[PDB]
RNA sequence: GGCCGUGUGCCUUGCGCCGGGAAACCACGCAAGGGAUGGUGUCAAAUUCGGCGAAACCUAAGCGCCCGCCCGGGCGUAUGGCAACGCCGAGCCAAGCUUCGCAGCCAUUGCACUCCGGCUGCGAUGAAGGUGUAGAGACUAGACGGCACCCACCUAAGGCAAACGCUAUGGUGAAGGCAUAGUCCAGGGAGUGGCGA
RNA sequence: AAGCCACACAAACCAG
RNA sequence: ACGGCC
């Protein structure tokens, strides 16, 4: 459901068939009508598989992410967004 | 395809030698002999272009010595040659393993910030090994070759045991394939001419 | 010399 | 493999 509040998004219940390379380029554009996104964390591993980090600049950015794309159907899959359980290595370096 | 010799590779035994080993045992120098060298299964592809090295054996231009002197011969010798065979640079290669692509099935609903789940199908790469290396060479197999497993034997690091100790992912069971077993086709047996001394 | 290369080629056999 | 000899 949800989560307290972080600039990154954990993404998961995605389709695992799409390429890595590729499944970056279908978010970096789809949720930058947001705001200003950073980088995007996506792995293909039997841990990671069918799951995106998606680092935003600021809260605003992420807040109303997580609402008006909550259950967006992503290539046949319902899309379940929470917050971030842990802050990201990249903002980290920065705080 | 018999019996003598020569060389060279091979292993056993003996000595070195301390180089990798934890130990077994491998590796290296050499001397002498030929009594011993496990099993089943699996792969047949690449088979190219160059380059260095070679003994016994074959022969004697030059050279030295001699037949006193030239002509002739003779004696020794490979720097000429044949060649068992030892290899190097680039390429290339079946199956199996190293690591990445792409497809398919099996799982997986998983919180990460360094990379990563398992198989079967092609694709490329990595380490072996093979090709290059046959009498010029062509085609067939499987073995003595590659790969998997098994057994016999030796050792026991590590892992297991309180412990006498147990256990191999470690080692040993030769080399031959620079054509082995075979079909070819060269080559000699069996000619002619060129080069050479 | 030994051998090497080019044509030409009878048989058993020797033959890597 | 390379010399002999059968
Ligand atoms: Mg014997
Ligand atoms: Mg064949
Ligand atoms: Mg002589
Ligand atoms: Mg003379
Ligand atoms: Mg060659
Ligand atoms: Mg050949
Ligand atoms: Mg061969
Ligand atoms: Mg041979
Ligand atoms: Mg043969
Ligand atoms: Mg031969």
């Amino acid at each position: 459901p949800e989560t307290r509040p972080n600039h990154t998004i954990y993404i998961n219940n995605l389709n695992e068939k799409i390429k890595k390379d590729e499944l970056k380029k279908s978010l970096h554009a789809i949720f930058s009508r947001f705001g200003q996104i950073l980088d995007i964390l996506v792995s293909r591993s039997l841990k990671m598989r069918g799951q995106a980090f998606v680092i935003f600049k600021e809260v605003s950015s992420a807040t109303n992410a997580l609402r008006s794309m909550q259950g967006f159907p992503f290539y046949d899959k319902p899309m379940r967004i929470q917050y971030a359980k842990t802050d990201s290595d990249i903002i980290a370096k920065m705080k």
